[PDB]
């Protein structure tokens, strides 16, 4: 059955020209909303969280792991990197590398967090080891955001995202510690103003992480504490026909702005 909120999200991808996925989980009720909720999208610098929650993960049982310095080289600089490169014959702390791939999307220091977990797979085991049973990382930085249609790789379903996100930040995946910072990293992001959050009444706060790629690949994830009001987890994924397609950060705004309108 196709809610007013569905339909609402079906006119705004029509107009659009791209593919829209949506998952919302109201922790109020524990009820979900979803538009192509079981449809794989590429996750970009979405699966940011996904890395750093699993260095986190792994924090739990060293207490010193989020000191620890990791050697950046010029050769390590990718695509993005506004962090790493002042760091380059230099050294960035585990800490510093969470903070900037989510705060900033540095894309040198997603790879750093790779490479702590052991590559791409390791950032799926954690996922398994957490109960999604959807979400992939094949690649890192800068390979990972190609995002073609059809490619399974790098990959998940807004459902799996949001029910993740959610037990990152307000369930029990991590330890109270490193739930907390988790949290604090994703309020402090930088990037997501025109996102979800552009959507939202102002009075609501929000914790994001951002992606984009090619095909116009849009993304935002979102922990949302609404005024009054139990707090929220907010998948929008949105991605273009065309290689060379423009950002649509306003297509986001407008599918998280139906959201709050149906609650
Ligand atoms: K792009
Ligand atoms: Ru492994």
């Amino acid at each position: 059955q196709t809610s007013a909120v569905q339909q609402k999200l079906a006119a705004l991808e029509k107009s659009s020209g791209g593919r829209l996925g949506v998952a919302l989980i109201d922790t109020a009720d524990n009820t979900q909303v979803l538009y192509r909720g079981d449809e794989r999208f590429p996750m970009c610098g979405t699966s940011k969280v996904m890395a750093a929650a699993a260095v986190l993960k792994q924090s739990e049982t060293q207490k010193q792991l989020l000191n620890q310095p990791v050697e950046i080289k010029p050769a390590d600089l990718v695509n993005y990197n506004p962090i790493a490169e002042k760091h380059v014959n230099g050294t960035m702390t585990l800490a510093e590398l969470s903070a900037a791939a989510l705060q900033y999307s540095d894309n040198t220091a997603m790879n750093k967090l790779i490479a702590q977990l052991g590559g791409p797979g390791g950032v799926t085991a954690f996922a398994r080891a957490i109960g999604d049973e959807t979400f992939r990382l094949d690649r890192t930085e800068p390979t990972l955001n190609t995002a073609i249609p059809g490619d399974p790789r790098d990959t998940t379903t807004p459902r799996a995202m949001a029910q993740t996100l959610r037990q990152l930040t307000l369930g029990h995946a991590l330890g109270e510690t490193q739930r907390a910072q988790l949290v604090t990293w994703l309020k402090g992001n930088t990037t997501g103003a025109a996102s979800i959050r552009a959507g939202l009444p102002t009075s609501w706060t929000v914790g994001d992480k951002t992606g984009s790629g090619d095909y116009g690949t849009t993304n935002d994830i979102a922990v949302i504490w609404p005024q009054g009001r139990a707090p929220l987890v907010l998948v929008t994924y949105f991605t273009q026909p065309q290689q060379n397609a423009e950002s649509r950060r306003d297509v986001l705004a407008s599918a998280a702005r139906i959201i709050a309108e149906g609650l």
